[PDB]
C-alpha cells in the first residue's frame, strides 16, 4: 500500500517545477535520477564552498559515507530483480581521449551510483554518437534508441548521460474497448480525438481543495510500484496546481487518501522526452559547477561537465506501462510513479495532450 514515511523531494518538486513551466508539450523525466547526477558530480569536486551551499538538497549531511548508502539503496529497492516488473536506471560519462580517469571513482560509481565511465574520441564526432545511443539502446532494452546527434558535442569534452527505462502491470488492468475514443480538451488548441481505458473499483483517491484537483493512484504488481495522476479541477489548470505544491503541500494532499470506488477513466498514451540539464539545473540555483573556475579533481588527474543529457519514456495501456466517484481525465493532467516503499520520485510527467 501507499507510503506512511516523508519523502525527500524539497529538490525533486522544485526540478519539476522547473522543466515544466518551459515545456507545452508532453514530459517526462526521472528526478530521482537528476539527484544521482548532481551527486556523482559532488564527488568529484575537490569540495567532498558555493558548490556545497548549491547541493544542500542532494547530499545527506555534508557526510559522503551516508550520501552513497542512501542513494545506492534507492536504487537497488527500485531496481530490485522481482518477476513482476523490470526497472531501470542508467548514468554512464562519455569522456573525451585526452582524460586520465582515475579507477576508484570508476569503483565509486559503480558501486552506490550504478554509473560509469567511458573513453570516446569526441574527435569522430559520429562514431562517438553512435556509441553513446547503441548503450541508450542496451540498456533500455529498445524503448530508447538515441538522445545525441553529433551537433550536440561541439565543445564536449565529458558528457554526462543519463536515462531510465521501466515495464510494469497493473495490479488491475483494464478491459479492452476497441472503439472508446473520446475528446481531450487540452489547453492550446480546439479539442482533440484520443483513446480511453475505463474502469470502475477500490483506489486510493482523494479531492485536494488544497491544491485544486484530484488524487488517483494505481498499483503495479510486485508490492513497490504504483503510479499517482493529479488532475486539475475543471476550474484549473495544471500551472496553477504546480505553484501550489511543494514538499509539505503535496505531503498532506497525499496523506488524504483512502481507498473508494471510483469511475476511472484514462486517456492511453505513449511518448518519450528529452531535455539537456544544465540549463534548468542552473535556474533553480546549480550554477557553481557550471563555472568557468569549476572542477573535477577526484574524476580526472590534475575540466568539468560539458552537457548533462536525460531522456526517459513512458507508456500506460490497458495492461500497465509497456505491456461513486469519477476521474475522468479528459483534460491536461499531472502524474508520477514512486517507489512506495521508500517514496523515491522515480517519474514525474504530465499529459497536454495524450497521444498513443
Amino acid at each position: 500500500g501507499p507510503f506512511q514515511g516523508q519523502r525527500q523531494n524539497e529538490f525533486d518538486l522544485m526540478f519539476v517545477k522547473e522543466i515544466f513551466k518551459n515545456h507545452n508539450s508532453n514530459v517526462v523525466l526521472s528526478p530521482f535520477s537528476v539527484k544521482i547526477l548532481l551527486t556523482l558530480i559532488y564527488e568529484a569536486s575537490d569540495t567532498s564552498s558555493n558548490t556545497k551551499r548549491e547541493l544542500s538538497s542532494v547530499i545527506q549531511n555534508d557526510n559522503i559515507d551516508h550520501t552513497r548508502s542512501y542513494y545506492k539503496q534507492l536504487l537497488e529497492s527500485a531496481q530490485q530483480d522481482n518477476k513482476d516488473y523490470d526497472l531501470n536506471i542508467a548514468t554512464n560519462f562519455f569522456v573525451d581521449d585526452f582524460i586520465e580517469v582515475i579507477n576508484k571513482y570508476q569503483q565509486i560509481a559503480n558501486t552506490h551510483y550504478h554509473a560509469m565511465l567511458e573513453k570516446v574520441s569526441y574527435s569522430n564526432p559520429t562514431q562517438t554518437a553512435a556509441t553513446i545511443n547503441n548503450w541508450v539502446s542496451e540498456h533500455t532494452n529498445g524503448r530508447l534508441r538515441e538522445i545525441v546527434t553529433p551537433d550536440s558535442l561541439e565543445g564536449a569534452v565529458i558528457t554526462l548521460v543519463n536515462v531510465i527505462y521501466f515495464c510494469g502491470l497493473w495490479t488491475y488492468p483494464f478491459p479492452e474497448v476497441a472503439n472508446n475514443v473520446k475528446p481531450f480538451y487540452g489547453t492550446r488548441g480546439k479539442p482533440t480525438n484520443a483513446q480511453y481505458m475505463e474502469q470502475n473499483g477500490q483506489f486510493y483517491y482523494d479531492n485536494s481543495a488544497d491544491l485544486g484537483a484530484q488524487i488517483l493512484r494505481l498499483p503495479y504488481r510486485g508490492n513497490k510500484l504504483a503510479m499517482y495522476f493529479i488532475l486539475p479541477n475543471p476550474d484549473n489548470t495544471v500551472n496553477q496546481v504546480l505553484d501550489r505544491i511543494n514538499s509539505a503541500s503535496l505531503h498532506q494532499a497525499l496523506w488524504y487518501m483512502e481507498e473508494n470506488e471510483v469511475n476511472v477513466t484514462l486517456p492511453k498514451f505513449k511518448f518519450d522526452f528529452s531535455e539537456q540539464l544544465n540549463e534548468p539545473l542552473q535556474q533553480v540555483g546549480i550554477r557553481e559547477i557550471f563555472s568557468q573556475n569549476a572542477s573535477l579533481p577526484l574524476l580526472a588527474r590534475g575540466v568539468r561537465v560539458s552537457r548533462i543529457f536525460q531522456k526517459a519514456g513512458i507508456t500506460i495501456n490497458e495492461l500497465g506501462s509497456e505491456a461513486v466517484q469519477i476521474f475522468n481525465a479528459n483534460r491536461p493532467f499531472i502524474f508520477f510513479i514512486e517507489d512506495e516503499t521508500l517514496g523515491t520520485m522515480l517519474f514525474a510527467g504530465k499529459i497536454e495532450n495524450p497521444v498513443f
